[PDB]
């Protein structure tokens, strides 16, 4: 039997998709829910095609895609010393860019797009918010300047962002202890 004709295409990592819905009745951790996991190309698309586009979520929702075993929270062992490359969208870009950026971000993750530094990647998060949406790739160590910088440059190019745009990298330790947070790095 030729495996090319019937086997699914395994991804390098198993990934977990999480959903968050704002409910002021509950703690933030209590609002976070794991949706399902996948570790093949075919199961990724089955999941993606089943769920709402980010642009159709009510305000205050997040999606997070993280490597299996890493919860999408600062407190996780693999995030607490890490940080994130932040894409900040204005209100008009929810129409133009939110969904295509998020899908490109998903592919950067599952397709292992950062060469040897894809091991520093933990996951990605999209925040759907009335004041402006955000997409971010989370990495495991905010001090690994080489890995962080490589991921930032590849990511910015893969999104198609012009050089008129600067994106910033922020430590979670800064984000947790704080409206805005300083950048450690920019590309
Ligand atoms: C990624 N992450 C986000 N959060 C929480 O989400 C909020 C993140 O705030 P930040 O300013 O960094 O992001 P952003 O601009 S997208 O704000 P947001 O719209 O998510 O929240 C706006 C406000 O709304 C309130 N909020 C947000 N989420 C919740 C929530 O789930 N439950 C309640 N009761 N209130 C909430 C809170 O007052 C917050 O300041 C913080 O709110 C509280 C509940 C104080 O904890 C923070 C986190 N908390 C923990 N412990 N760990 C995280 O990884 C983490």
């Amino acid at each position: 039997a030729n495996p090319e004709h019937y086997i699914k295409h395994p991804l390098q990592n198993r990934w977990a998709l999480w959903f968050f819905k704002n409910d002021k009745s509950k703690t933030w951790q209590a609002n976070l829910r794991l949706i399902s996991k996948f570790d093949t190309v075919e199961d990724f698309w089955a999941l993606y095609n089943h769920i709402q586009l980010s642009s159709n979520l009510m305000p205050g929702c997040d999606y997070s895609l993280f490597k299996d075993g890493i919860e999408p929270m600062w407190e996780d062992e693999k995030n607490k010393r890490g940080g994130r490359w932040l894409i900040t969208l204005n209100k008009q870009q929810r129409r133009s860019d939110l969904d295509r950026f998020w899908l490109e971000t998903l592919l950067c993750l599952i397709g292992e797009s950062f060469d040897d530094y894809s091991d520093d990647v933990c996951g990605a998060v999209v925040n759907v918010r009335a004041k402006g949406d955000k997409i971010a790739i989370w990495t495991t160590e905010c001090e690994n300047r080489d890995a962080v910088t490589h991921i930032g440059r590849v990511y910015k190019e893969r999104l198609g962002l012009p050089p008129k745009i600067v994106i910033g990298y922020q430590s979670h330790a800064d984000t947790a202890t704080k409206s805005t947070t300083k950048n450690r790095f920019v590309v």
